[PDB]
């Protein structure tokens, strides 16, 4: 069928605040992983109406790219740093989920896994 | 308007020979290449009157798909495995010069491009 709305990226009704961790996920993480040469498969939602894929959205059920935590950083959406780690693991999962062990596009998905990692790693400490 | 006769992959005329370096570009090369989540506008002619392109063969004069590619190696259309080369090259440089920068077609093109360029970087030494 169609696809589906984006994942909503504000939230009128949530406290927001700034923090180092959340202001290093935007400056910093979303910042590398989105010019990684294998960044644009995962940019924007899958357009399975474009690409002729009926089946993804029968599959995947919990969306997620990199253009929704772009906005949801930028919107303060997020609280808690971990929300927004949430949400690139569920990219990364959604990935390895709609496709099969060993596929391209799943070896694609864990290089940027490795390099969110390597990232996540230098994450400023908890106020 | 018309799409033209697909490219020529027999050649009667012209000597076989059955090496390691074009054994690989099949078995190797081209089968990696074919099972590509991005392979699939590649994987034969384009059809220029079904995808509403008129203008692709006024602009591609030297048309090349992976269809082709696999029938000439297993015709021994080819003796030197650069001929081979040049027409993964010829197919990538298409995808270019009929679409724009940054178009999606163009990102799968370039990606299809990188992995083949590593699969070639590991050809079996030349006899």
């Amino acid at each position: 069928s169609m696809n589906p709305p984006p994942p909503e990226t504000s939230n009128p009704n949530k406290p927001k605040r700034q923090t180092n961790q959340l202001q290093y996920l935007l400056r910093v993480v979303l910042k590398t992983l989105w010019k990684h040469q294998f960044a644009w498969p995962f940019q924007q939602p899958v357009d399975a109406v474009k690409l002729n894929l009926p089946d993804y959205y029968k599959i995947i059920k919990t969306p997620m790219d990199m253009g929704t935590i772009k906005k949801r950083l930028e919107n303060n959406y997020y609280w808690n740093a971990q929300e927004c780690i949430q949400d690139f693991n569920t990219m990364f999962t959604n990935c390895y989920i709609y496709n099969k062990p060993g596929d391209d596009i799943v070896l694609m998905a864990e290089a940027l896994e490795k390099l969110f990692l390597q990232k996540i790693n230098e994450l400023p400490t908890e106020e």
